[PDB]
């Protein structure tokens, strides 16, 4: 078995190898990359997502989210308070303000220490989940607005034609902005490109050990657990590396820098934080190997997780028994 310790793998494709997205994913899996839950892909040196970022300041963040924490430094939840709209230029200025800017630090490890020590005492503002793309239409390789769609993958593998669309999302981050422990909707893959700015640190649990994380989460968030049988779908809970180590949960960590892709694999729990002002683009995708994960994916039926139009069809076709109760949650 390749990669039996489930380490995060890093790939350096040539420009020739960067032509065929599906083939390269299947290559990475042949080397065991999926066992980690997360892989890094460094694009060929000749490749660019677009010519410059000089003209992005007029993008609108319609509903910036202030991430308010509750709990203890290593075990907390966050709630998202909606703020008034602002442009990316306004948000960048905010991120660079004395109140919100990255503190002085020695290296990524010192900054990671400061994040876990101090996150809960601040409420950074995240411009998340903004439909759109920053890839130039002329970028033909690994353009996250030009991928094969999940609906087309399901049709190719299973023969069934379904409604729905699959488009990317932009994330504008600042120091301390945080993504809670989660897997993707329907345990899909994700791909994330860091277009610009400061780094993003990731934590990941190997898919084969995801249920260990879930059992710990039920112990650490016991009222949430009684409220919903899949409450990590709410995307609100954080658990630090120190706490994961104290409880024997297998995980890995890596820092993504501007210009790099990350891929999360089906049922790979991940969480993380931004080091400073940045912009990422991400989208879900599927391969043939995903189908079985989609059939087995947990679902939130308490009503909190409230997800896309396109997930309807996935549930209806892959999980017809759950269909009924899950749609009661979504209506
Ligand atoms: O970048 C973020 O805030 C969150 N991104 C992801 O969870 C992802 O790409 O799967
Ligand atoms: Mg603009
Ligand atoms: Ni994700
Ligand atoms: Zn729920």
């Amino acid at each position: 078995a390749q990669n039996p310790n489930c380490n995060i793998m890093i790939f350096h494709p040539t420009k020739e190898e960067f032509n065929d997205f599906d083939k390269y994913i299947a290559y990475m899996e042949s080397q065991g990359a999926h066992r980690a839950g997360l892989a890094k892909i460094i694009p060929p040196k000749e490749w660019k997502a677009r010519e410059t970022y000089d003209n992005i300041s007029e993008i609108l963040i319609a509903t910036p989210l202030q991430q308010v924490a509750s709990g203890r430094a290593g075990v907390f939840t966050q709630y998202h308070k909606k703020k008034k709209a602002m442009t990316v230029g306004e948000y960048r200025h905010l991120a660079n303000s004395k109140k919100y800017q990255t503190p002085p630090h020695q290296n990524f490890e010192d900054l990671e220490r400061k994040y876990w020590k101090n996150r809960i005492y601040n409420s950074p503002i995240y411009g998340a989940d903004i439909s759109g793309s920053l890839f130039d239409e002329n970028t033909k390789q690994w353009n996250l607005g030009h991928l094969g769609t999940i609906q087309d993958l399901l049709e190719k593998e299973c023969g069934v034609v379904i409604e729905g669309v699959n488009t990317p999302y932009l994330y504008f981050g600042m120091w301390k902005t945080t993504f809670a422990w989660h897997t993707e909707d329907m345990d899909l893959y994700s791909i994330n490109y860091l277009h610009l700015g400061e780094p993003k640190t990731w934590y990941v649990v190997p898919p084969e050990h995801g249920q260990r994380l879930e059992r710990l989460a039920r112990e650490l968030f016991p009222g949430s657990s009684r409220g919903c049988g899949a409450f990590l779908r709410h995307k609100v809970a954080l658990i630090s590396p120190t706490v994961l180590k104290e409880n024997g949960i297998p995980f890995n960590r890596i820092t993504q820098e501007a210009g790099e892709f990350m891929v999360t694999f089906p049922y790979g729990y991940h969480a993380g934080f931004n080091h400073g002002f940045n912009c990422a683009e991400a989208i879900n995708f599927a391969t043939p190997r995903w189908i079985d994960y989609g059939k087995m994916a947990s679902q939130c039926s308490c009503g909190e997780a409230r997800v896309t139009f396109s997930m309807d069809a996935f549930v209806r076709i892959l999980q017809p028994e759950r269909y009924d109760l899950w749609k009661r949650g979504q209506d």
